[PDB]
């Protein structure tokens, strides 16, 4: 009936169905690598994903605290980390426009702000 709110996030689901991720602080703009232990948080936050995590576009901040990259075996996706529990989700090369999404009522544990603070200060 309407244009998805969360199309890009169903492509990305359907595609981690092996991953590597990379994490960039927008900060420091130093890059770390998340340990094979760590990496089912993807996995794990897109299950939790209910319809009423998906909003409409939003004006954004000058830019996200964090930047996430989801490398698959032949596509890339990016995860834009910012403030309030609020991030973006779009393909690598594709970002006219991006999947939004407030985490607010997500489980703890696969809130992306905390968890990446997580993996640098490990």
């Amino acid at each position: 009936a309407k244009p998805s709110l969360n199309y890009h996030t169903k492509n990305l689901s359907e595609l981690v169905s092996n991953i590597k991720i990379r994490l960039l602080d927008m900060n420091i703009y130093s890059e770390v690598i998340v340990d094979n232990e760590d990496v089912r948080i993807i996995d794990d936050l897109l299950k939790s994903l209910k319809d009423s995590n998906f909003i409409n576009e939003e004006a954004l901040p000058n830019k996200p605290l964090y930047k996430i990259f989801i490398d698959l075996n032949s596509e890339k996706y990016v995860i834009d980390i910012y403030g309030d529990d609020l991030i973006t989700l779009y393909p690598w090369d594709s970002d006219v426009r991006k999947d939004y999404l407030s985490l607010k009522d997500i489980p703890n544990s696969f809130k992306l702000e905390p968890f990446c603070q997580y993996v640098f200060n490990k």
